[PDB]
């Protein structure tokens, strides 16, 4: 029945498009705008964006969530949207990916090509855009600011990380460690999926404590490291018709959970079936590697880890998540372990 | 005498630099972004930035020109070549550029390739992170990051616009008007170029009044276009020796107010000329556009042009300088007309 709470969010994309397409002068790059809107922020699941309004709703005394409030809500949830598009656009290009949510990558679309970091730049700024157009006059406004900056910096850093633990051409088998991995996933993944939506909706609840803050961050930066494990499991391992995505870890020789677990398992002569094989673009070499990893029960290893991570996650709400209602936590808990 | 205050900006740099680059989990990240820092900028003439701490110093009363007050100053003008760094990054990617200040494009270095489009971002979310250690006190901070962001806004839709009206291997003559190459200008340099470190020394000496920075635009955004139309001629007829890189808007088919120029005094012969050999790779159809463009005395066209420019944006001084100092203006049109 929650399929009611995501139309409502949908249906105010077509406001949030108007709002950032109204000088003809700048007319033809407006209609670039549109497409580059409509092509990447469209086809996805909307969980983080919704996030927001959730959160929003429960945070919020139901006297203060007046129709502007609402609007501001929905609004900055489009803002987290944009932002995940931003990345995801750039991420497609250096990741050298095929399609992206059931569709071609927009990168990959004849006549696109490299103007698409243009693109990506475009979609960042629209979320700074719709701050003024709607939370200027409001006392979290330079905090939403700030929370969409932070969080752009910490995956900009996750991103780095993850570009140089994963060189093309170049076996970095010795590099693919737990410390390693732990540290890439941290930055380039739990800060803008989980703690930037839930911090958002604080920030407009009045909720700008330190330690409040700080909390919520607990839960949902280990949230956030279990999505991105569960990301590295579907790269190989998803049917991608569900996903809307093709993997390309295996030959882009990233640092995956995957391969880092591999590697706890791997004997000598299995770890050097890996090294011939990792990295590579022959789909005969990645099949090798995927037999590897179906040979060393990952897949019934990463069924194990889920559970033991959505445990950890239910022990860590009941630790952290007062004075804010449990249902914040376990709404999203429940979404994401499905 | 004036290489004295660049001397000392490009000091300060060291500072910046270190304050940016100090967690051992993030430390590969790190090194990577003081390499990308490096690389990006230095080897300039850092007038953008050094403008930013002579309009400072020229707009605020010296009693209140104190040591952090100053450090400000030069953090908010290595802001602006952070910014122009993050822009000029992604740029060189998108026109297929080989040299940029006397090197290798950063894109073209082996080893960064595409990475070089994350590298790009974390340039640019290295403005918003000295802005909050230095300014985060200021009554000018919500100022300063507001005029970053919209300056980024303003650039980003003039690349769209520029890269637009340059499609790949279409024959786009029609489109090359004045027109639409005043609009391109206007927002893809003018604004970053010259109002933003203006703008940046006026919201640091308090004045931040509609009417002043309205006043102010006007003559800088006259220099933005002027300073837009010598990069066009030099991209062609300048020595990549002094210029630092080497042109590709022929073969980009760029909307260059060299080919604007072309089309307004082009006989019908001389257009099926252009026609043919713009927008092409081969270096014999560039040289035939450079011949085109020799044989219809455009460079006399462009010194008579630059005489005109001088003497309007002379007059828009004496019209709009007032209340500031003529000098913040006049340092800026010696520099740019030299
Ligand atoms: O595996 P990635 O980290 O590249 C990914 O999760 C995207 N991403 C990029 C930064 N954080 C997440 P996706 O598999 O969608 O291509
Ligand atoms: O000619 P462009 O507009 O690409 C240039 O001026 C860069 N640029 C990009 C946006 N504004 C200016 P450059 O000749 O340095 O490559
Ligand atoms: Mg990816
Ligand atoms: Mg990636
Ligand atoms: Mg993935
Ligand atoms: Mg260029
Ligand atoms: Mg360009
Ligand atoms: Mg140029």
């Amino acid at each position: 029945v929650y399929a009611q709470e995501k139309q409502d969010f949908v249906q105010h994309f077509s406001q949030i498009v108007r709002v950032l397409t109204e000088h003809p002068e700048i007319g033809d790059a407006i209609a670039r705008l549109k497409e580059v809107l409509e092509y990447n922020a469209i086809g996805g699941k909307y969980n983080r964006g919704l996030t927001v309004v959730v959160a929003f709703r429960e945070l919020v005394e139901p006297r203060k969530q007046d129709a502007d409030s609402l609007q501001r809500a929905w609004t900055v949830g489009w803002c987290v949207e944009l932002l995940q598009a931003f990345f995801l656009v750039a991420d497609d290009i250096m990741d050298s990916s095929l399609t992206r949510r059931g569709q071609i990558c927009w990168y990959q679309k004849p006549g696109v090509g490299l103007d698409a970091i243009n693109d990506a730049n475009l979609l960042e700024a629209c979320i700074y855009r719709l701050l003024k157009l709607y939370c200027r006059e409001q006392p979290y406004y330079l905090n939403l600011i700030e929370l969409f900056l932070q969080s752009s910096y910490q995956t900009e850093i996750g991103q780095t990380l993850d570009l140089l633990t994963a060189p093309q051409g170049n076996v970095d088998l010795v590099r693919f460690t737990e410390k390693r991995y732990k540290s890439i996933v941290k930055y380039k993944a739990a800060f803008y999926s989980f703690y930037l939506p839930i911090a958002a909706a604080m920030y407009m609840a009045g909720i700008d404590g330190e330690k409040e803050h700080a909390n919520a961050k607990k839960i949902l930066l280990e949230m956030g490291e279990f999505f991105q494990i569960q990301d590295d499991y579907l790269d190989l391992f998803g049917d991608p018709s569900v996903t809307g995505k093709i993997g390309t870890d295996i030959q882009d020789n990233k640092c995956s959970w995957l391969v880092v677990q591999c590697l706890q398992r791997a004997t000598p002569e299995q770890y050097q079936i890996l090294k011939e094989n990792y990295g590579q673009k022959e789909a005969e070499k990645v099949a090798r590697v995927k037999a590897l990893y179906e040979e060393l029960d990952l897949p019934a290893v990463f069924l194990q880890y889920e559970e033991d991570s959505y445990s950890h996650i239910m022990a860590l709400i009941e630790q952290y998540a007062a004075p804010l209602p449990p249902a914040v936590f376990l709404g999203l808990a429940r979404k994401i372990y499905k």
